[PDB]
């Protein structure tokens, strides 16, 4: 099926999704000088104070820290947003070096890694309903560069061992993703949609301006995961990213002035 490859790349995935060539897909980049201040933007709400975090898997595309959203706990409203869209999971896209891996680029520029706080609008009772709206998701995303550790990733760093493979899972809870995030909520939006197939477009996309910095070590241990399942040849688990794709009838829109 669908991956990063030469032959099931992104490159290859409008043969099984044709929306992969569709009027609002994901990722873009983002031209600072193009994009515009937008006064109708409420501030934007992060409370993930109440997050219950499951467990983490590798799905064979990249790793899932799930929580359970079956209550209103962490939930992300305001900014663009109407109504409160809930946490379900988060995940990241890197590469094989620091100098590419992030989905959206900032002027072209790519950075090591970008993280994936995915959530769904309550209105539509669960996600699967709310994939087939065009309002159903809000992907809360924050780009990562090589430098100082980010103490808060670390429990992340040192579970993926146990989960080197497609297919495995381990326990995850208690997990805090508010340590995950930058010190500004500045952010550019846009609508779009999911990154990987089906490549639904029912995503309202907020990109953080402030990346948040990890370690070298950090990120080695991300790449050496596995695309491949147990006991099969090793494909180690990077560049697993989209490039940006056309903007076309949209306009990005800053927070901040
Ligand atoms: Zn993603």
């Amino acid at each position: 099926h669908w991956g990063y490859g030469k032959h099931n790349g992104p490159e290859h995935w409008h043969k099984d999704f044709p929306i992969a060539k569709g009027e609002r897909q994901s990722p873009v980049d983002i031209d600072t000088h193009t994009a515009k201040y937008d006064p109708s933007l409420k501030p934007l709400s992060v409370s993930y104070d109440q997050a219950t975090s499951l467990r983490i898997l590798n799905n064979g595309h990249a790793f899932n820290v799930e929580f359970d959203d079956s209550q209103d706990k962490a939930v992300l409203k305001g900014g663009p947003l109407d109504g409160t869209y809930r946490l379900i999971q988060f995940h990241f896209h890197w590469g094989s070096l620091d100098g590419q891996g992030s989905e959206h680029t900032v002027d072209k520029k790519k950075y090591a890694a970008e993280l994936h706080l995915v959530h769904w609008n309550t209105k539509y009772g669960d996600f699967g309903k709310a994939v087939q709206q065009p309002d159903g998701l809000a992907v809360l995303g924050i780009f990562l560069k090589v430098g100082s550790a980010k103490p808060g990733l670390q429990k992340v760093v040192d579970v993926l061992d146990s989960i080197k493979t497609k297919g495995k899972s381990a326990d995850f809870t208690n997990f805090d993703p508010r340590g995950l995030l930058p010190e500004s909520l500045d952010y550019w939006t846009y609508p779009g949609s999911l990154t990987t197939p089906p490549l639904l477009e029912c995503v309202t996309w907020i990109v953080l301006k402030e990346p948040i910095s990890v370690s070298s070590e950090q990120v080695l241990k991300f790449r050496k995961l596995n695309f491949n399942g147990e006991g099969e040849p090793e494909e180690l688990m990077v560049d697993n990213w989209r490039p940006a794709q056309p903007l076309k009838n949209r306009q990005i829109k800053a927070s901040f002035k």
